[PDB]
Order: structure tokens, then C-alpha cells, then sequence
């Protein structure tokens, strides 16, 4: 079904550790490649472990080839700092493109992140043109910040307008879905919350036209958590499979069950943290497990609206 290539960490649940569990206990056929091993997310004081380059990337998928087992149903990317390892990456989605006709590539463009300002990128500068210009004209369904929509759009973003302005040329580079995980934009219920945006252009009869759009907003949380965002693509893919068109649909569910995973988290994280300090970044690693049955059956605890 999915060829995720992502992270692995030993402990913890970032990049693959994060999306493998749930699009597999929602049932899809998950074949994973780890761009890196290493034994946990760089947030942690310390950390040690390898990561895997474009060759060696390389030699995986021609075993897969060899073997004639190469035929994908979606295709899940994220993080990634090597420009080259992003850059076989697209060639790779592309082949995979021809043996079935379009299994969606689900891309979450990894770049940075934003404050009220402006932005700190993660990875080096480089990697932006790749994306821009390789990477996202493939990609068939996108999930950034407002700094990365930002940055790939190279326009700033200041009103709920200019965002969904910034959308469509996010629309017309290739994704016929474009979904803003979050922003700096405050909110109709005020800065208790996050709004995230959802624009889905679907082609159809001879109008030529219909692009749909909704807006989530969720409880936001008094912590800093590392994976979110990955387990956010995987449920996406999860969810907008079962609605294709219905782009309201997903994410509703989507952002569902991180509401869940997430206080669960913080919930837990405290009761190991005492009361009067902060819980620490090993404290803070997503209860994947314990959501197990959350990340399957979603109490629809957010909605949005349509424009
Ligand atoms: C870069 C920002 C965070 C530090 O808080 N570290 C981190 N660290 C990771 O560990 C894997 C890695 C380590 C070194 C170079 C490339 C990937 C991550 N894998 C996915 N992600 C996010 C994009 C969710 C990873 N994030």
C-alpha cells in the first residue's frame, strides 16, 4: 500500500515511528524505509546514530525492483536535511508513478517552523529551491506550516484571505490538496486556539472548476511536542482514503484524534512530571500505544466550515 520514507528512532515516535502504527492499525500494508536511524529525536540533550544516503537509498529500492514488488498504492515523505536525498526521492515517486497510475504522494515539506514574526528554518536553505521547483509540482497532497507555505510561495501571509490566495498558488504548482496544519492567524474564538486551513481543487465535469476549503481551529495545548506533525500527514492519508472528495470530512477526523493523542500525552507526561517543572522531552514523546484505540475510533470532537 504506502512507501513511507522517513525517520526511525529507537525510542519515541517521530517521522516512520510515528506514521507506521496508525495507517497499520487502520489497516494499510505499510512498507517503510528509514532515511536515519538514529536513537532519538535531536531535541533531547543528546543523541548518536547514522543516516542513510542517496545511494544507499538507492541500492533499497532496486532490491524492491528486482523483486517486481514495486507497485505502490501512496507514497508518504517528510524530513529530510540531504538536498541529494530529496532530490532521489523524487525520482524514485516518479517510476513509482508509471506502474500505478496515480497512487497519491502525500508530502509534508518539512522546513521550519513559525512565531508571530517570522521563522527558523530546521534544515539548510538549500533544500528550499528542491522543493519549490522538484519536489512539490509531484506531490498530490501537502501538509506546511504558514512559514512553509510561506517560504514555498515566497509570500507572507498576514490575513485569513491572503492565506487562502496563497493556497491556490500552492494549487496550481500541482497538489490538488493543500491543508495549512497551522498558523499565526488568530481565530473567531480567540488565541485559546489554532486555526489550520484545508483547500481541495477538484477537477470534474466540464465547469472545470470547484475547489472547496474549511477551517479547523483546535484546543491548543500548553506544551512542546516533536512528531506532531508526522503523525498528522499519516492520518490524513488514512482519512482523505476513505473520502477522496471530502476534503472536510478528513481532517475533521484527522485533527480528531490528535486532540486525543495529544492531551493523553500531556495528561500522562504531568502525572510523571511533578508539579512545578516542566516535563522534559523524554516525558513529552507521544503516547502512540495507549491511543490505540483513539487513532482508530474518532469521537468528532472538532468541526470547521466551508469558506
Ligand atoms: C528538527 C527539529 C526536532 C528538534 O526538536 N528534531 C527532530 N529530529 C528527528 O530525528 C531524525 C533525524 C535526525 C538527524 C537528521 C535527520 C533526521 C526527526 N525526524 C522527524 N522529525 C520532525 C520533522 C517531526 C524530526 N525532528
Amino acid at each position: 500500500r504506502v512507501l513511507s520514507i522517513q525517520s526511525h528512532v529507537v525510542r519515541g515516535y517521530v517521522g516512520n515511528r510515528a506514521a507506521t502504527f496508525p495507517l497499520q492499525v487502520l489497516g494499510f500494508e505499510v512498507d517503510a524505509v528509514n532515511s536515519v536511524q538514529f536513537s532519538n529525536h535531536t531535541g533531547y540533550s543528546h543523541w548518536k546514530g547514522q543516516v542513510l544516503n542517496s545511494d544507499e537509498l538507492q541500492e533499497l529500492y532496486d532490491g524492491l525492483k528486482l523483486n517486481h514488488v514495486n507497485q505502490y498504492d501512496y507514497v508518504l515523505t517528510g524530513y529530510t536535511r540531504d538536498k541529494s536525498f530529496l532530490a532521489m526521492v523524487v525520482d524514485i515517486v516518479q517510476e513509482l508513478k508509471q506502474q500505478n497510475p496515480r497512487l497519491v504522494y502525500v508530502c509534508d515539506p518539512v522546513m521550519g517552523d513559525q512565531r508571530n514574526g517570522e521563522g527558523a528554518m530546521y534544515v539548510p536553505d538549500d533544500l528550499l529551491p528542491v522543493y519549490r521547483e522538484k519536489v512539490v509540482p509531484v506531490a498530490d497532497i501537502i501538509t506546511p506550516n504558514q512559514f512553509e507555505a510561506e517560504l514555498l510561495t515566497g509570500r507572507k501571509i498576514h490575513s485569513q484571505e491572503e492565506a487562502l490566495e496563497v493556497m491556490d498558488m500552492l494549487h496550481s504548482m500541482g497538489p490538488d490538496t493543500v491543508v495549512i496544519t497551522s498558523s499565526n492567524l488568530l481565530s473567531p474564538r480567540g488565541s485559546d486556539y489554532l486555526m489550520a486551513l484545508g483547500s481541495q481543487r477538484t477537477r470534474a465535469p466540464d465547469g472545470s472548476v470547484v475547489t472547496q476549503r474549511i477551517r479547523m481551529e483546535m484546543h491548543k495545548v500548553d506544551a512542546v511536542f516533536v512528531g506532531t506533525g508526522d503523525l498528522f500527514a499519516a492520518m490524513l492519508l488514512a482519512w482523505t482514503h476513505k473520502h477522496p472528495n471530502n476534503l472536510k470530512v478528513a481532517c475533521e477526523k484527522t485533527v480528531s484524534a490528535m486532540h486525543h493523542v495529544l492531551q493523553r500525552t500531556i495528561k500522562c507526561a504531568k502525572a510523571k512530571s511533578g508539579e512545578g517543572v516542566k516535563p522534559s522531552p523524554a516525558q513529552l514523546e507521544l503516547r502512540m500505544v495507549q491511543s490505540k484505540k483513539d487513532i482508530e475510533s474518532p469521537e468528532i470532537v472538532v468541526q470547521a466550515t466551508v469558506l
